[PDB]
């Protein structure tokens, strides 16, 4: 008997691909996904309690696959900038100002609280202060891979890189059994972090089985620069350092010849898309298509909220969809049924969480999203999920569970209180501005 | 003699002068006029018959949607993953036939109509058939338009010839001569699609009428080179040898455009319609807007129809533009937030000539406004209202929506519609579409 069956109009299980199954059901019991059936069949079955979604589109939880949370704090405090004086003038300056464990622990559950609300329920993240940020990911129920900072120079919370990791190391300790949360490793960049910092990452994810996320080719001028230093693109920096592979996991790539590819196809290592990012800070255009045409796994993530500047994980899909077809040549590229894949199937993959989450296969945890499609603006719907990716905004998101414990009901965030964040999102805002 | 109406917003962004945003300032409506704008204090002592206050809320003009083709809202997300001409010729031109009647253009115009002003829209323009039938329901809806009399070489719903279509247009333009809202104009769809002859007598009819002309032109690749093949002259070229161009003439698109192309629209003072969206779902290309935009060209922006966007979100047009702007020129401060809000209000103003009645908000001009709403969690903390609305805000944070004064919606509310309804008959139309 299930803890409970939803009855949706539509559920995409993504696996397999392309298909949309209408009028049926899921079961869910011991927060894992029991059966998926017709509607007849599972209420025969039984359930603690049964919810109608009529008008909803029933899918995997989005998976964000690449952001700095607490910068939800700074939302549009840095615009009109390149990357490399964002980072200098802006954006370092500040970090080096604010952020303290308490900008991490109300930054990070801003930050979740928004995700949650736009139908996601896993999430990476690459900033300060990780003991802080598992805290407040383990009280929200939401799932996510927790990277380890480690940077050249010092940075809030850790003086130099050998303390960032010995955190790190104490941090995996205590998570090991950890049902949602997973650390992993934060190189920043190329230009951040030494050739000993990164054989040293390397050996400790070889001796852990751990995850590796870094920004890789953001910019021509991080390739350019770093050609006529080393002579050697920084992807192939990493690969001759032996960094690359399945647990790999490259942010941006806007730079990629003959020569990356074979690198990334050869090792098999995940690309983050960021295509808001990209496009915001004129880092360039990650050839997305084509990436995907030779087998490469491409998640997407919105990055920070200072450039972006929401977290709104359907979007930056809408957008990577629109822009991939043009970027390409074709109007066949990046279908809306590959979009919402690349949003939560290879979000989970390169994560390493294929097994556990994105998609609705029996066995898997219950990680889901019920989008409303139901508004006068998605009307008529001939399709479901092309109505999801290229008409529908993340307030059609209605409710959210992950490990089938509800976390949104009906646009309503169980484990945060809303106004207390945002009066203590002024707050900040306030100090921060003044 | 006290305003009608008093607005008490957080923020206002008048857009004229560019770049400010006045804070716990207030605009005083009057007679469907702005008859004042003007810090709280005294904007209170003044006096109005009723008072509005909107905290945390930024007070803008209307948006303005630039191109649409507003009944193919009941097409949304029919024809996806084509390129231009197969989308046109096996797809959307034989649905057209089937199924375009005056009662289509009713349902779907309203359907469209009801979206738009949900996300902020005051103004649209329409290229799309049965033009009278658009105007009946613009009419009852209280927005405003530009409705373009669709001109082709073939027949079209409405229409069996050019001829025809211009026979109606006249009585069109004459029955709508003294309006308050409503606007007309030519729609010649697009250079392969209209010949030499119809183009000169537009041309005429616009000379005689001081009335707009709006085309698609130099949408993709393949219709500049095809030209050139077969003519010997860039479709801007031709347009430009017959005489069209001028501040009247909205060049919808424009993803191809030589140094030669720019002077002509630069010499001309015509506006460019930026359709970012469709560009991209079509394959279409990159408009080079912050290109245009510093040669002095005025750049408007339009969502285009839902069965190539497919919503009719301006507002998330106008982020898709403002971000896609920086990337396709190579610089970070390329169309920044202030200026794609002025893209999304004035130069839309200016592209369909009625700059004088809207687009900023100064005294004497329409009150056509937008209240959006930036107190909600995923906008804090706000620095900047402008950044916020444009690069964090959606379109489900507009709360109110008044043109000339009168109120279109309320906190999220449509006066004129039942959205209920419109969604049973927009089902009514999917299940026989797809039967
Ligand atoms: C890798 S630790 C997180 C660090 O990366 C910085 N960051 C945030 N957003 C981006 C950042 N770095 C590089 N690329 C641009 C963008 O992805 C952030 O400010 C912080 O300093
Ligand atoms: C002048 S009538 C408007 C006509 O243009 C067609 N159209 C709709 N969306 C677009 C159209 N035409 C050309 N370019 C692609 C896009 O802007 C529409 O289906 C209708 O046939
Ligand atoms: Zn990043
Ligand atoms: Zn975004
Ligand atoms: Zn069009
Ligand atoms: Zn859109």
């Amino acid at each position: 008997p299930f803890d409970l069956l939803l009855l949706p109009t539509w559920i995409v299980p993504v696996e397999p691909a392309g298909v949309v199954l209408r009028d049926h059901a899921l079961g869910i019991r011991d927060g894992q996904i029991a059966l998926v059936a017709p509607r007849e069949q599972a209420m025969r079955h039984g359930a603690t309690e049964i919810r109608e979604l009529p008008g909803m589109l029933l899918a995997p939880g989005l998976v964000n696959a690449h952001g700095h949370s607490a910068m939800s704090l700074f939302r549009g405090l840095a615009d009109d900038l390149p990357l490399m004086t964002w980072l200098q003038d802006h954006i370092w300056p500040a970090e080096g100002q604010w952020v303290s464990e308490d900008f991490i622990r109300d930054g990070t559950e801003l930050a979740i609280a928004e995700q949650v609300k736009g139908g996601i329920t896993c999430f990476s993240d690459m900033y300060f202060y990780p003991q802080a940020i598992c805290g407040v990911v383990h009280d929200s129920g939401v799932r996510a891979q927790v990277a380890i900072p480690v940077l050249d120079f010092p940075i809030p919370g850790a003086r130099d890189s050998a303390e960032a990791i010995r955190q790190g190391m104490a941090l995996f300790d205590d998570l090991k059994h950890h049902p949602r949360i997973r650390i992993a490793f934060g190189p920043h960049a190329p230009y951040t972090v030494s050739d000993d910092k990164l054989e040293q990452i390397l050996v400790l994810t070889e001796e852990l089985d751990a995850s590796i996320q870094m920004h890789v080719h953001e910019t021509a001028f991080e390739v350019e620069q770093a050609m006529e230093r080393n002579g050697e693109r920084p992807l192939a920096r990493l690969h001759r350092l032996g960094l690359l592979g399945p647990r790999f996991q490259a942010v941006h790539m806007t730079q990629v010849d003959n020569d990356d590819l074979a690198m990334l196809v050869e090792t098999n290592s995940s690309v983050i898309h960021c295509p808001e990012s990209n496009l915001k800070l004129a880092s360039g255009f990650c050839p997305v298509e084509k990436l995907w045409q030779a087998g490469v796994n491409v998640a997407i993530g919105t990055d920070g909220a200072a450039s972006n500047n929401d977290l709104d994980l359907l979007g930056e899909t809408r957008t990577a969809a629109l822009l991939a077809k043009a970027v390409y040549g074709q109007a066949t590229a990046l279908d809306a049924h590959r979009a919402l894949r690349m949003a939560t199937l290879n979000g989970a993959r390169a994560l390493g969480l294929e097994r556990l989450i994105g998609s609705l296969e029996a066995g898997k945890a219950a990680d889901l999203v019920a989008f409303d499609l139901s508004g006068l603006a998605q009307q008529p719907v001939y399709d479901p999920v092309s109505q999801l990716i290229y008409a529908s905004g993340r307030d059609c998101v209605r409710h959210v569970w992950v490990g089938g414990r509800q976390l949104l009901d009906d646009g309503r965030l169980l484990r945060h209180d809303e106004q207390r964040l945002i009066a203590r999102a002024r707050e900040w805002g306030a100090k921060i501005a003044a």
